[PDB]
């Protein structure tokens, strides 16, 4: 299989705030190239019955390059009842290459405060760290990390 793993922060800050910021890494550690068209990975949170809203601000890639969608999980897992999926338009990693960063926020629809502690995907870090609670796919094949059960 693919070997990718994705390298996250939360955004300063973001905790108890209005937007849930995660920042994000994927690197190929393999020694394939990755199609990142192939790829997904899936950011999972309790976002609590509250409609959800995505914004891309920058990724090296190109945000025209990133897709997104939301998914309301059948019913709640410890730590989160949806993900957000990305997705990439196109894009390839040859081996030991990254996307480089991938920026985005979050809010909901009434621009409430999360307060993300217990979100599965979600951890306040001094900087980048590999984590293993933002899981990717490809076609959709759990190939890194593991999801909330």
């Amino acid at each position: 299989m693919a070997s990718i793993s994705v390298q996250y922060r939360a955004g300063d800050g973001s905790m108890n705030s209005n937007q849930i910021r995660p920042q994000l890494q994927i690197k190929n550690n393999g020694n394939t190239t990755v199609d990142l068209k192939d790829v997904t990975a899936r950011y999972w949170y309790k976002a609590k019955n509250k409609g959800q809203n995505f914004d891309c601000d920058y990724a090296q890639i190109g945000c025209g390059n990133v897709t997104h969608k939301f998914v309301t999980l059948h019913k709640p897992k410890q730590g989160a009842d949806t993900y957000l999926e990305l997705g990439f338009k196109n894009g390839t990693l040859a081996p030991g290459a990254s996307t480089g960063n991938i920026q985005l926020r979050l809010h909901n629809d009434d621009w409430s405060n999360y307060a993300q502690s217990g979100d599965y995907s979600f951890f306040k870090s001094n900087t980048f760290k590999t984590t293993k609670k933002i899981t990717l796919y490809d076609q959709g094949k759990l190939i890194w990390g593991t999801e909330p059960n």
